[PDB]
């Protein structure tokens, strides 16, 4: 068992609060297997909402997988209460968002897509439905009257 943290860095504009909402939110990885090294070809994604229960008092996971090279159970769960926004005074840094309890299998990159949301940074104008995958997001915020946007998405891991 390690712990990794993935930590998000961008741009703001007009703009607090950035984060994923809800448990069907999808955390897009490519996982490596800590047995073959094995990283996945395609994009994965893994949610709360999946958790399951696993055997003999090792706890839970958001994910289990039989690796298709080496055939080792692996499994990763999302930690819920690690989950932090990305505000107006975090611009421009590296911060944690998310922390995951990897068991044999460790994210080794990301892909932020839909399901975010944030606020005006003073208007609290609420922005829903915010999908990242372009790494660049624009709106307008009426009651501001400015605009708004979350742009040069990246991201890094942490091991803890
Ligand atoms: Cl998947
Ligand atoms: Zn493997």
């Amino acid at each position: 068992m390690g712990k990794i943290a993935l930590q998000l860095k961008a741009t703001l504009e007009n703009i607090t609060n950035l984060r994923p909402v809800g448990e069907d939110f999808r955390w897009y990885l490519k996982m490596k297997c800590g047995n073959c090294g094995e990283i996945s070809d395609k994009w994965q994604y893994i949610r709360l909402m999946d958790s399951v229960a696993l055997k003999g008092g090792r706890g839970s996971a958001s994910m289990v997988q039989k690796c298709k090279l080496c055939a080792r159970e692996n499994s990763i769960e999302i930690l819920s209460s690690t989950i932090k926004p990305y505000n107006a005074e975090d611009n421009e840094n590296f911060k944690t968002i998310v922390e995951f309890e990897c068991r044999g299998l460790e994210p080794v990159d990301f892909q932020p897509q839909a399901g975010f949301a944030a606020e005006g940074v003073e208007s609290g104008t609420a922005f829903s439905d915010i999908n990242l995958q372009e790494k660049d997001w624009t709106d307008y915020d009426e009651k501001a009257q400015e605009s708004v946007g979350i742009y040069e998405v990246t991201h890094q891991f942490v091991k803890c």
